């Protein structure tokens, strides 16, 4: 029997990966296509909820830093006007010993105490000398780390805090994966500042970036999602993909409609998609991936913003006397993150645990915090009692003073939080990829093909524009598997309007 | 009596050997003289050769900045001929 609609690429999920494909197949018009997605917005992971009491809350807060010119090119589409962002300098520090390290943190030894100061540099000394000499390859994240930074940061800062954010060892993961992610100190500029003092938070993707005015990170994608032509998608119930049938090249939706297809771009998780297919290898194969669940905690407080927290973006806790590995202030990234200062509500609590001195509706302004834990079978958290122990961490840390008025709490458990880079993680994925492409499907993005290194907004939304263009012009997808390559250089080739667009334009004006 | 020696540099005292205690100098002079046993440090792990004149001997085991600041000039001021003679 046929499908109820047939179309050459298939798209399977509307998250920044499928939004990618969409915007290329809807660039190049050639062979039909379709997008679908169980929800009815858009963004996936990249949403945004709004408490009771008007808290805006990203999954974790998210940022826009961009190595391709054609994401640029897609945003500001989507976002044309100019009030519609917010331009930002990274303001991030570590909490360290009751101190505010500047990031990165290997490079600002000089804020430390001195007697943990010199453990430091004794450490990469003695990792410069033996780096001096070295000729194999690091084969774990741990050995990767006391090679680049000595055992003196290594204990202070990277193990811990690595373990408190994947929520495994840093002895079980790969090391190839943390190209522009952790930075390699070097003992010439370490050394220089904790002479002088001086800070080095230069370094990094992040140093600046935008942040869209109205309704977060999700609002973009919900903007984007608006310039593809609407009898193109599917997006609710009416939807979602129950099953995959890839020896007839077809799938099945929630309410029962057929879609037959010749090419299929997955970026729904590649566990859920081998599940949805009903295939027992990939099954097996899928299930030797290991991934971390997180718990985003949002807390909004009453008064203008302390002097303490001043213009800081997100800060990181490696120490042990707080369940969340990052925080961000989130009200900093737009005044309409929060509600407006006339707006009255009532304090919900005190930062310290106990009952506000008035439960009366008393004005703002307001200001939030966004925190996030990570979970999983080494390292399990308590659902009942998390929201309470990270207001506790935030008081234990000097982010809230005890008499702190808390106005507003959100609280969100996700399944699939982080796709972890270990060490059996590229012997599956080298199998399942290439299997899953033989059968014409090209599994996509951060839970799609399942490499962190890569896995990031504008490296998603290029996942998906390079699995059209390879599907479609015979592109060689970069992205996907020299995730160095595309890190370390200014993507500028592709661009929201190509020569293919430019030229059939004057061809019909002629 | 114990030995109470310093150096004259930058208007400053720096107690001997100067090559130990770059503490006392300016944090500037500091920088360049740390960046040169680094540089130097990195050398002397992988050297196998023997130093020739007394200058590729002071650059190994001080380097540059020390060598410029203090070493070189100080030297000649003494021995009344370059290190690179000795
Ligand atoms: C905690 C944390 C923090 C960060 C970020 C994420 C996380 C979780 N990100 C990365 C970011 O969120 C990510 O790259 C994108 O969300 C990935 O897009 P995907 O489409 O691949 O996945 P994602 O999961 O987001 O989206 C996929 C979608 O597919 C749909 N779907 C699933 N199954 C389906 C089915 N069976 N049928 C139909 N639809 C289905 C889902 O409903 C959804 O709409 C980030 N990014 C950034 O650049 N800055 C940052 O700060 C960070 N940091
Ligand atoms: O001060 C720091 C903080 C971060 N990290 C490393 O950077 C990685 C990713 O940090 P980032 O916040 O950029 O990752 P995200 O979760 O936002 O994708 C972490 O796993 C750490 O190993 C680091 O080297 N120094
Ligand atoms: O702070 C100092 C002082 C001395 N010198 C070196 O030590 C050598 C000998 O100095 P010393 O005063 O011991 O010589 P003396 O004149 O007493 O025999 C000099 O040539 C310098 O090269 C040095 O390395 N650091």
């Amino acid at each position: 029997t046929h499908p109820d609609i047939s179309v050459d690429v298939l798209v399977i999920g509307a998250g920044p990966t499928g939004l990618g494909a969409a915007k290329r197949l809807n660039q190049i018009d050639g062979p039909s296509w379709m997008i679908v997605d169980s929800n009815e917005t858009p963004g996936g992971l990249a949403s945004t909820d709004v408490t009771p009491e008007g808290f805006l809350y990203d999954v974790g807060g998210h940022v826009i830093f961009s190595h391709y010119k054609y994401f640029d090119d897609c945003l500001d589409e989507a976002l044309p006007k100019e009030d519609d962002w917010y331009t930002h300098q990274r303001i991030s520090y570590v909490r360290c010993q009751g101190q505010w390290v500047p990031y990165p943190f290997q490079n600002n030894i000089s804020m430390l105490p001195k007697e943990e100061q010199v453990k430091c540099i004794d450490g990469m000394i003695d990792a410069a000398l033996e780096a001096r000499v070295a000729n194999t390859k690091p084969k774990t994240f741990d050995e990767w780390i006391v090679r680049m930074m000595g055992t003196g940061i290594a204990d202070l800062f990277m193990r811990p805090y690595n373990f408190k954010v994947w929520a495994v060892p840093t002895t079980k993961m790969q090391c190839a994966w943390l190209g522009e992610k952790v930075a390699a100190p070097n003992l010439k500029a370490v050394t220089t500042n904790v002479i002088l003092g001086k800070t080095a938070g230069n370094w990094g993707p992040n140093a600046t970036f935008r942040f869209p005015a109205r309704g977060g990170t999700g609002g973009i994608w919900i903007a984007v999602a608006n310039t593809l032509p609407k009898e193109k998608t599917r997006f609710g119930e009416k939807g979602k993909v129950t099953k995959v049938n890839a020896n007839n090249k077809t799938v099945t939706l929630q309410d029962g409609t057929t879609i037959g297809y010749k090419k299929l771009v997955s970026t729904m998780a590649v566990d859920f998609l081998a599940e949805a297919m009903n295939d027992q290898e990939l099954v097996g194969l899928t299930k030797q991936l290991f991934y971390s669940s997180t718990h985003v905690i949002g807390v909004g407080v009453r008064g203008s913003r302390p002097e303490r927290i001043g213009d800081k973006c997100w800060l990181y806790f490696p120490e042990d006397n707080c369940p969340f590995y990052r925080a961000t202030i989130f009200s900093n990234y737009s005044p309409y993150n929060q509600p407006e200062a006339s707006k009255k509500l009532p304090t919900m609590q005190l930062a310290d645990g106990s009952r506000p001195q008035s439960t009366e509706a008393k004005e703002g302004p307001y200001w939030s915090i966004m925190l996030e834990v990570s979970e999983s079978s080494m390292k399990p958290v308590n659902q009942e009692t998390i929201l309470a122990d990270c207001i506790q961490g935030l008081v234990n840390t000097e982010m809230l003073k005890p008499t702190d008025e808390i106005v507003s709490t959100y609280h969100r458990r996700f399944d699939h939080g982080y796709p972890t880079p270990t060490l059996e993680r590229e012997g599956a994925l080298t199998q399942i990829l290439p299997k899953l492409q033989d059968k014409d499907i090209w599994s996509r993005g951060r839970f799609g093909s399942w490499r962190y290194e890569v896995g990031n907004q504008d490296h998603s939304f290029m996942l998906g524009v390079e699995a059209v263009d390879n599907i479609v012009n015979g592109a060689v997808e970069l992205t996907l598997n020299y995730p160095d390559f595309v890190n370390g250089r200014q993507n500028t080739e592709r661009r929201l309007v190509d020569g293919a667009q430019v030229f059939a334009k004057s061809k019909a004006q002629l």
